[PDB]
């Protein structure tokens, strides 16, 4: 089955928030960045979760009929850090214990970090992602709008809490954000 989108801020409270390289419009609860750039992405809890608590990213399809196709990278950007496996469209940057999964059932990717309490001079945790293929690239989204789907986890993968965000990966974040947030108020 499809992987679920929905908000959950479970019993730990949990939300996203955000922070042209990288631009965030609440309004379209959208990110737009370039590729292979930092994208900082803020985890808020309202209290703390457990030892081993682990935070999952993935991307899905946000149109019903790709809903169940696997998001990866084209050919070109696979064939191109040395811990990210070459088709991952979503690694983590700076963490020294990022895992890159599979799943055996679904094939789909996910990247996944301990969960850490907000560093120094913060309210909420901030992991930076990098995406490592564009919306547009033929053989990969070919045009098609993402979700990354972050999903807090105890130590067993159950699901604590989930938030999730649309991304567009572009070369003009900022003017690409203009344009849909002007077509939204037309
Ligand atoms: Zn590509």
């Amino acid at each position: 089955s499809v992987p679920s989108q929905k908000t959950y801020q479970g019993s730990y409270g949990f939300r996203l928030g955000f922070l042209v390289t990288c631009t965030c419009s609440p309004a379209l609860n959208k990110l737009f960045c370039q590729l292979a750039k930092t994208c900082p992405v803020q985890l808020w809890v309202d209290s703390t979760p457990p030892p081993g608590t682990r935070v999952r990213a993935m991307a899905i399809y946000k149109q019903s009929q790709h809903m169940t196709e696997v998001v990866r990278r084209c050919p070109h950007h696979e064939r191109c850090d040395g811990l990210a496996p070459p088709q991952h469209l979503i690694r983590v940057e700076g963490n020294l214990r990022a895992e890159y999964l599979d799943d055996r059932n679904t094939f789909r990717h996910s990247v996944v970090v301990p969960y850490e309490p907000p560093e120094v001079g913060s309210d909420c945790t901030t992991i930076h992602y990098n995406y490592m293929c564009y919306s547009s690239c033929m053989g990969g989204m070919n045009r098609r709008p993402i979700l990354t789907i972050i999903t807090l986890e105890d130590s067993s993968g159950n699901l604590l809490g989930r938030d999730s965000f649309e991304v567009r990966v572009c070369a003009c974040p900022g003017r690409d954000r203009r344009t849909e947030e002007e077509n939204l108020r037309k």
